[PDB]
């Protein structure tokens, strides 16, 4: 086979790469794995590399090597150049990770991953997974997501006018898919249905969850529903964080068919808030919140008719001072009739709905010089409890995971960024 057919003497003078030596299909690798590519040239003489990872120039080596220690997903290029000529070829890459394996947390303005099987955090997966994308979350801005149609509806409440505050992204991939202006100092999220949400922050607009188009129905200097939940056709909105005020609702179908300018009508409920609180819906069906008390707070059932049962509850709810402080919120149990809250001292109680006896005694008690800084989650699949604690002292930052028994099973280390709320892609 000496000289017959195709040999090196009939084949150019640029790179010629032999087959096979470069990948003909999309890669899918192991956390963990490394991407190899070495690029065999026949005439290798005077070669140079170029290795566009996203279209950013990674490496010149004449071998690519990229450690996948991070869901990720990525294009990428291998430009290779000599005296007489340029070739260029392209595939991509990703990692084959399962974001059901644990939990997401925002902290340090990203989405980040933690696997409660593997004891493993990833950091800004947001990033690695969308081509370095940023959410533009700044340390004196917000981050309001809602997870609701299989989608992470964010509204960043920053004082930049021109820039995009909504996104919209994948749920179960992290994926981004579209974003969009609606205004600065907005940091009220709500969704009402498939098709339209709520920003507030300077009074309500509505949002159409496609087009991504706002229309200002109410203009209201500083109005923001801190908390807000859909009930029996309703809005029900938490709109202080220190100033005594009443829970407010409004009608959904109003609100989506309200025009510009077209302020709505706003109902009260005798339910008086003095601090940023949550809505859960508990397994009976029926909304929660809290209401302030003098020596304590109440805990108030509201049912489908808006009547309501109250509930006294002999210690005071953890509050943040400010109007950027979080909503340290409550977490409802979808299989158990139960609910936890957090007190003033960074204590945590299991609310057994009507019996008051659940009250008496905190679930999981406080500890000197740390408090709770986020509101809570929980694994509806699990019964686990996701809490965030912040080392008043020295500002370092965890999320403690624990048991339906209140025994510590994992623990984050969050560092000085302090995450603000955890969600799951299902
Ligand atoms: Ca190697
Ligand atoms: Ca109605
Ligand atoms: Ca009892
Ligand atoms: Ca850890
Ligand atoms: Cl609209």
């Amino acid at each position: 086979d000496d000289c017959e057919d195709l040999h090196l003497g009939n084949l150019a003078h640029y790179p010629n790469v032999l087959k096979g030596t470069f990948p003909t299909e999309s890669q899918v690798l192991e956390l963990g794995e490394t991407l190899e590519i070495t690029p065999e040239l026949l005439n290798p003489e005077g070669a140079t590399y170029s290795w566009l990872v996203n279209g950013k120039e990674y490496s010149t080596e004449p071998t690519f090597s990229y450690k996948i220690d991070n869901p990720c997903r990525a294009d990428l290029s291998c430009i290779i150049k000599n005296k007489y000529g340029k070739v260029e070829m392209s595939t991509s890459f990703s990692s084959n990770h399962n974001f059901s394996k644990g939990f997401f947390y925002v902290a340090d303005g990203t989405f980040n991953f933690y696997d409660t099987e593997k004891k493993t955090a990833y950091q800004d997966c947001y990033a690695s997974l969308n081509a370095g994308k940023t959410l533009g979350i700044g340390n004196y801005d917000s981050a309001n997501i809602i997870h609701s149609n299989g989608k992470f509806y964010l509204l960043v409440g920053t004082s930049t006018s021109n820039r995009d505050h909504f996104y919209i992204v994948d749920a179960k991939t992290l994926y981004y898919e579209n974003s969009a202006v609606v205004g600065a100092n907005l940091s009220g999220l709500t969704i009402l249905n498939e098709q339209y949400g709520l920003v507030t922050g300077d009074g309500i607009r509505r949002i159409d969850l496609k087009s991504l188009n706002n229309v200002r129905i109410k203009n209201e200097r500083l109005l923001c529903f801190y908390n807000s939940i859909i009930y029996n056709g309703k809005v029900l909105s938490n709109d202080t964080y220190k100033d005594e005020s009443k829970v407010k609702y409004y009608d959904v179908n109003e609100l989506i068919a309200a025009k510009e300018g077209e302020a709505p009508a706003v109902t009260e409920l005798d339910i008086i808030q003095k601090q940023k609180i949550n809505f859960v819906l508990a397994k009976d069906g029926n909304v929660y919140t809290l209401e302030s008390a003098d020596n304590g707070c109440n805990i108030v059932k509201i049912k489908n008719d808006f009547t309501l049962e109250k509930v006294f509850a002999n210690f005071q709810p953890a509050k943040g001072p400010y109007h950027s402080s979080p909503t340290i919120g409550m977490v409802a149990s979808e299989t158990e009739n139960i609910i936890y809250l957090v007190s003033t001292d960074g204590a945590i109680y299991k609310y057994i709905l009507g019996d008051s006896d659940s009250l008496k005694a905190p679930f999981i008690a406080a500890e000197s010089g740390v408090s709770i800084t986020a509101p809570l989650q929980l694994n509806q699949q699990s019964g686990e409890l996701y809490v965030t604690y912040t080392e008043e002292r020295k500002d370092e930052s965890k999320i403690v995971v624990y048991s339906k028994d209140g025994k510590v099973l994992h623990t984050v280390d969050c560092g000085e960024s302090v995450p603000s709320q955890i969600l799951f892609n299902n």
